[PDB]
């Protein structure tokens, strides 16, 4: 599923990540945004061999199996077509795994590069919410 901006600013506020760990709504939009353009079934493959899923790229290299990453792990403990589901619920139970474990949304590269310092507001900004 490919998302709008709004739709999934509602569907991200609905499932509690709304300033989840202090990060506003913008933060996750914006991350969505530029990990995936707002597309619950995009997938990228990384150079060690493990890949990314979902709206906001989780990496199987720690967070779910797709049973060809050797040596990860499976901290959120599913598969990882569970994140490419039209259904955000399994990526935002795991970005909230992800966002808590240290270093904040600097988990999500694009996040760093792309969203942090600028003006997410503008991500939700004339959305009903
Ligand atoms: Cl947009
Ligand atoms: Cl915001
Ligand atoms: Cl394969
Ligand atoms: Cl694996
Ligand atoms: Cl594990
Ligand atoms: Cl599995
Ligand atoms: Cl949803
Ligand atoms: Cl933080
Ligand atoms: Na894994």
């Amino acid at each position: 599923k490919v998302f709008g901006r709004c739709e999934l600013a509602a569907a991200m506020k609905r499932h509690g990540l709304d300033n989840y760990r202090g990060y506003s709504l913008g933060n996750w939009v914006c991350a969505a945004k530029f990990e995936s353009n707002f597309n619950t079934q995009a997938t990228n493959r990384n150079t060690d061999g493990s890949t990314d899923y979902g709206i906001l790229q989780i990496n199987s290299r720690w967070w779910c199996n797709d049973g060809r990453t050797p040596g990860s792990r499976n901290l959120c403990n599913i598969p990882c077509s569970a994140l490419l589901s039209s259904d955000i619920t399994a990526s935002v139970n795991c970005a909230k795994k992800i966002v808590s474990d240290g270093n904040g949304m600097n988990a999500w590269v694009a996040w760093r590069n792309r969203c942090k310092g600028t003006d997410v507001q503008a991500w939700i900004r004339g959305c009903r919410l």
